[PDB]
């Protein structure tokens, strides 16, 4: 099956997802001077003062944080977005060392992490039937750098000892998933796609241009996690990101200048 090793990494997802060498493949490298500023992009509507975190769950390549996503409680409007998408989960990619780890790159960089909230349109009605359409998901990337530690992450940090294998979960109630926004909003988007199998071109982009900082010993913790399930040989679970695709037909566009 599909992962992030040698034999079975990135380079051999085509095989059997043969979109992975689509159009619209995410994530990509952000070149600056080259986003079109865009007046026309509004500024970002994040309303998660009501959301529900119900579990936190590592499911073999990541370890996703999940919300009720039965009613509008937590949401995202505007930006570049028609409609109303609600947040369902959250997740990372992280490095073995600090200096790579993050999906998207800014000017090459990268950094030593990246989380993805995750929305769905609900015109759709579900998350399953938006996955197949172009504008059906939403999904807000932040950067990680090191440096001091990050508060509001030290609650999900704590539990990750308890989810340590493939297919363990825990109850995760009353996590407020604000005190992971940087202080500003500005972003870049362009249409993408999953950046895991099934790779599917549904995403919306919007990536943050500003990183949160994190401490050194916050980002070891997700270090310790494995991709493996409970009695199978320990192998960490490090390095579950996707290296950048060609941009190939498609602009990035800035809200700001
Ligand atoms: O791909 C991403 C960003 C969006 C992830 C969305 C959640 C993953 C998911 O549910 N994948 C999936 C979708 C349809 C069918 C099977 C898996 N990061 O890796
Ligand atoms: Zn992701």
């Amino acid at each position: 099956h599909w992962g992030y090793g040698k034999h079975n990494g990135p380079e051999h997802w085509h095989k059997d997802f043969p979109i992975a060498k689509g159009e619209r493949q995410s994530p990509v490298d952000i070149d600056t001077h080259t986003a079109k500023y865009d007046p026309s992009l509004k500024p970002l509507s994040v309303s998660y003062d009501q959301a529900t975190s119900l579990r936190i769950l590592n499911n073999g390549h990541a370890f996703n944080v999940e919300f009720d996503d039965s009613q509008d409680k937590a949401v995202l409007k505007g930006g570049p977005l028609d409609g109303t998408y609600r947040l369902i989960q959250f997740h990372f990619h992280w490095g073995s060392l600090d200096g790579q780890g993050s999906e998207h790159t800014v000017d090459k960089k990268k950094y030593a992490a990246e989380l993805h909230l995750v929305h769905w349109n609900t015109k759709y009605g579900d998350f399953g039937k938006a996955v197949q359409q172009p504008d059906g998901l939403a999904v807000l990337g932040i950067f990680l750098k090191v440096g001091s530690a990050k508060p509001g992450l030290q609650k999900v940090v704590d539990v990750l000892d308890s989810i340590k294998t493939k297919g363990k979960s825990a109850d995760f109630t009353n996590f407020d998933p604000r005190g992971l926004l940087p202080e500003s909003l500005d972003y870049w988007t362009y249409p993408g796609s999953l950046t895991t199998p099934p790779l599917l071109e549904c995403v919306t982009w919007i990536v943050l241009k500003e990183p949160i900082s994190v401490s050194s010993e916050q980002v070891l913790k997700f270090r310790k996690l494995n991709f493996n399930g409970e009695g199978e040989p320990e192998e960490l679970m490090v390095d579950n990101w996707r290296p950048a695709q060609p941009l190939k037909n498609r602009q990035i566009k800035a809200s700001f200048k």
